[PDB]
Formats: structure tokens, sequence, C-alpha cells
């Protein structure tokens, strides 16, 4: 079925939980043996969220190459993403090693450091220009260059230096600050405005390594971001945009990391975002300005 009227049909029939459970039943199951080795216990934030062996990112390090991160490679859309957990106190150095080794330009952060009164990830970037960070275990230095705080999100320019070679690179940090503690946003307008800002920066393009996207576990909000991006790219590429099947795209992405999209509410929101985004893309370009306005980012 098409998307927007499949949507109206699930809403009127109140069957989002059943649609979502079908996806959970059909999703791939692949081994994650490296993640479960005892030496890696303090490298995993959640015991039930692990990367598959076949798609895990390997650190370039002969002692222990493990990080809880997965490469999602979308063949038709010609986009790749790295999805990862929020860094832990003992993995912040590994995180920036991965960014360096995979040649990523952008990092997309969809959570706040504290939510629901508990810590959801480590403070893994510097908050003041004059107070840079040094990661001794991986020999990297990280400096804040500039910060632009808007109503729904913040963009930071960072400098990452490999202290072994004295090479330096510019990394862009895209921080969505307004996802509610419970549930999903009422309107996808600010999330789509945010996605388009990431796109406009070059961070998702083939001349760079894959963008790194994370939330707390790296499957729920993170899954919503790449599912919406990939579906919109396919609708632009194809002769028949109504042939994009969001459930089939989601199952393809779940070949590469478990558990993407964590609730039936997140699934419904993903439909909403793709539907609204397909109107602003057209051929209607003015819709982009509309989202910006409706997002009240100032
Ligand atoms: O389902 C659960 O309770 C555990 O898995 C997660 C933990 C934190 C965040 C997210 Cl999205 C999932």
């Amino acid at each position: 079925m098409e998307m927007e009227k499949e949507f109206e049909q699930i809403d009127k029939s109140g069957s989002w939980a059943a649609i979502y459970q079908d996806i959970r039943h059909e999703a791939s199951d692949f081994p994650s043996r490296v993640a479960k080795l005892p030496k890696n216990k303090n490298r995993n934030r959640y015991r039930d969220v692990s990367p598959f062996d076949h798609s895990r990112i390997k650190l370039h390090q002969e002692d222990n190459d493990y990080i809880n991160a997965s490469l999602i490679k979308m063949e038709e859309a010609q986009r790749s993403y790295i999805l990862t957990q929020g860094p832990l106190p003992n993995t912040v150095g590994h995180f920036w090693e991965m960014v360096w080794e995979q040649k990523s330009r952008g990092v997309v952060m969809l959570n706040r450091v504290m939510e629901k009164g508990s810590l959801k990830c480590a403070q893994y970037w510097p908050q003041k220009e004059e107070k840079e960070m040094i990661f001794e275990d991986t020999n990297l230095k990280l400096t804040l260059i500039s910060e632009d705080i808007k109503s729904y999100y913040t963009v930071r320019q960072l400098e990452l230096e490999n202290l072994t070679t004295q090479e330096t690179r510019e990394i862009l940090h895209f921080h969505y600050t307004t996802w509610p503690d419970f549930g999903v946003p009422e309107s996808p307008a600010s999330f789509l405005n945010f996605l388009f800002k990431v796109r406009e920066s070059g961070s998702l393009s083939p001349e760079h390594g894959p963008v790194v996207v994370h939330c707390s576990a790296g499957i729920g909000r993170s899954g919503t971001f790449c599912l919406a991006d990939t579906c919109l790219l396919l609708m632009d590429k194809r002769k028949d945009p109504s042939s994009v099947d969001i459930k089939k795209v989601l199952l393809e992405m779940r070949k590469f990391r478990m558990g993407l999209i964590q609730t039936a509410d997140q699934l419904r929101f993903s439909y909403l975002a793709v539907i609204e985004g397909a109107k602003f893309i057209m051929g209607d370009s003015s819709v982009q300005d509309q989202w910006k306005e409706l997002s009240h980012e100032d």
C-alpha cells in the first residue's frame, strides 16, 4: 500500500502495536559473540543491546578491537551510517578513535547527557574553548572551536588532532536537544528541519566516511533518524515514489543492528516524518522554510 493511506488505515483501526510486533517477529537474528566476551562487559551500556559480529566496527588496535557500534550500509540509497551507544566513562577514547579511523565528518547526538534524572551518556566533548580534552588511552586531542545554540538543537565545530601524527580534522557535532523525556515529538517539523541541517553540512555525503549517530542505546531515536533519511532519499531517486515501503526499509536496516525503532510510537512517528518530508522536498522547496519557521529554532 501507499504510505499516507496505510497510515490513516492503521490509525483508524488502532493496530500500531500489531504492525510493530510483526516487524519484531520478522527481524534478523545474527550472532553477537564478540560483544558478549567477559573482557568487554564494561564496554556495553545495556546487556540486551549488542552489535552483530558481521557488521560491527573494529577499532584499529591489536589488544582489544571492540566498540558497541554497527555499520548500516544501504545499497540502493547509496548511504551508510554508523549507529552506536552513548559513550561510557571508559569508552570516550574509543569513540573518538572510531571517528578518526572511519573518516567521519559529522556526529549526530539525539539525547541529553541527563534524562529522567539519570545519566544517559558521558560528557564526551569540551564545553569551553579554553578547556580542551586529551584522551590518553588513544592519543587524541579534542578542542571546541565554536558553538551555535538554537531553539531545538545546537551545532558545534570541533577540532580532532591525532597526537601521534599531528594531523588535524574538523568534526561537526549536531545535537538535538528537545526530544521529550517520554514518548515522541508531537510534530516532525523540528526533527525534519534538523535532518536537513545535517544534510546541508556535507556530513552524510559520499566524499566522507559514514556519519556517527547515537542516542543512549543507539537503536531507538537513532533508528528513527536513519530510517527517515533513507526513505526520503529513495523517494527522490525512484520513478515511482509511492513504491517506497517503510516497513521493508526498516527490516533491511535491522539486518545490520538489532532493535531499530523501539516502540510502536516511534514507528508511527517515522511514518509521519517521511510523509511530511515528501511534501517539503517538492518539488515543493518552500516547505523547508516552513519547517524552519514551525520549529521556532531561534
Ligand atoms: O528495552 C529496554 O528497556 C532496554 O533497551 C534500551 C535501553 C535504553 C534505551 C533504549 Cl532505546 C533501549
